[PDB]
């Protein structure tokens, strides 16, 4: 909330990963965990750990005087620029004008710099070098609102973007930061246009509205252990993993699917004795999206898919990727959904081919999945979902590139296997098709020989 307390100060200095965890556990026991303090601490520790070193053990000591001085600089900067007397607060709500003033104060403070660099996500970066990445700006606006006592201002998050909410139940929204490269500044606006256009970017309104403890979870997920393109900090990974289990135990990941996926990935990296296994945690992320977000999130199934892929469970990887396409078909592809376009592209035209290549190799060298018609049915459901996604969307999704791998992947199954799935137009396995194009090739897909140039054109059509 506002001002460092003795209950926080008595836990300094922070001389270890566990000391940091202890400070977070103390803060998470309060109604208003201090976002500024916790972000400064994480940014300080990350800044000094994210470098290659000589020396088996190392931890950069967070002395209270350094943290307290940075904290005072931020608080003075915010309190001195925002006259609360000019903004009558009627009923515990913040006015859209007040929220835009705080946002501009942050915004006008920033440095020219490469806004997609690592380790500029925390308030440490903001205070010491006036640099923030995209979502770091949104987080900084929420921290500054907490520093002013605006208890209703909170972080909102989609799977690819951040803004703020405020007013009763977070009814009000405001853009505070940029998104992508080149798009027109929407700061100050609501997000209703993006919700209304059914873009993935705004999740049809099924986006996350954080309380203060989920904002803590956000800044933990935002830790970046990357030192260079080949190296991660093991200390930062351990710190993030321990903090996520703390958040998990207190219930603050219940509505945070991406944090549960992150935690499962970290457990796959390095299992914690006595904890649920990664698969359990991936399914909890999916359960969370189904329960709180109308099953309208993509990454819960991508997380699961990646894990199955790494472990060479080809059927379950394919089934998870089909699930991602079943979710995406109900969106319209819009002018800033590119990041999810890229993910589906690499899955269709890179990962799935190589998985299938390896499974071919494996059979060419002596019960494959290419012999499982269920896997072929999953492959069809995946492509059916992407076709319907493109329907009713201006940007052309499929094209000649997608065409060659599609037919290459179909060939990876012999006719006798393929002929065992009954394909049903929407209006062995039994599979219903939802898209125009895949309804079209209904019988080509199961012929003893594959009509290449046919399938190639029916997909790239229109
Ligand atoms: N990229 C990526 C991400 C996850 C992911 C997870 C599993 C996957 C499997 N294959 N690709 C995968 C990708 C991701 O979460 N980043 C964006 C997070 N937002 C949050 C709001 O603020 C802006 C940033």
């Amino acid at each position: 909330a506002m001002g460092l307390k003795a209950a926080q100060k008595t836990l300094f200095p922070l001389r270890s990963i566990d000391d940091v965890v202890r400070l977070f556990a103390a803060e998470l026991g309060r109604e208003e965990p201090d976002l500024v303090l916790l972000s400064l601490v994480l940014g300080f520790v990350e800044h000094f750990l994210a470098v290659n070193r000589v020396g088996l053990t190392y931890f950069p000591v967070a002395d209270l005087s350094i943290i307290a001085a940075l904290y005072a600089r931020f608080t003075a900067q915010i309190r001195g620029a925002v006259d609360l007397s000019l903004y009558p607060r009627e009923g515990g709500v913040s006015s859209r004008e007040l929220v835009k003033k705080v946002s501009d104060v942050i915004w006008n403070s920033l440095s020219s710099y490469f806004k997609d660099r690592a380790h500029i996500q925390s308030l440490f970066s903001f205070i010491t070098g006036t640099k923030l990445d995209s979502s770091g700006v949104a987080f900084a606006v929420v921290g500054a609102c907490q520093a002013l006592g605006l208890r209703d201002v909170h972080l909102a998050l989609s799977e690819d973007h951040a803004w703020v909410v405020f007013g009763p139940n977070g009814e009000q929204t405001a853009e505070v930061t940029w998104h992508g490269k080149g798009n027109e500044d929407r700061r100050g606006q609501t997000v209703n246009a993006g919700v209304a256009e059914r873009s993935w970017l705004y999740l049809k309104g099924s986006y996350m509205r954080c309380d203060r403890k989920m904002e803590v979870a956000f800044m933990v997920c935002a830790i970046n252990p990357s030192i260079d393109l080949h190296t991660d900090s093991l200390e930062l990974l351990q710190l993030q993993q321990k903090l996520l289990w703390l958040l998990y135990d207190l219930g603050h990941l219940e509505r945070y699917p991406m944090a549960l996926g992150n935690l499962a990935d970290l457990e796959e990296l390095e299992p914690t004795p006595g904890r649920p296994d990664p698969l359990t945690l991936y399914h909890k992320g999916i359960a969370s999206a189904k329960t709180y977000y109308r099953d309208e999130h993509i990454y819960p199934y991508m997380y699961l898919a990646g894990y199955h892929c790494r472990n060479r469970n080809v059927r379950e990887a394919l089934q998870a990727w089909a699930d991602t396409a079943t979710v995406i078909q109900d969106y319209n592809y819009c002018r800033e959904d590119e990041e999810i376009y890229k993910e589906f592209f690499e899955v269709a035209n890179d990962v799935i081919p190589n998985l299938l290549k390896e499974a071919a190799s494996l059979l060419e060298a002596g019960g494959s999945a290419l012999q499982d018609p269920e896997c072929f049915a999953h492959l069809l459901r995946f492509y059916d979902g992407i076709c319907k996604w493109e329907e009713g969307s201006p940007t052309p999704v499929l094209h000649v590139g997608w065409a060659t791998f599609l037919v290459q992947s179909l060939g990876r199954f012999e006719g006798q296997v393929r002929q065992k799935v009954r394909i049903v137009s929407g209006t062995g396995p039994v599979l219903t098709f939802q898209s125009e194009k895949m309804k079209g090739m209904k019988e080509l897909l199961v012929a003893t020989k594959i009509n290449s140039s046919a399938i190639k054109l029916q997909l790239t059509a229109q």
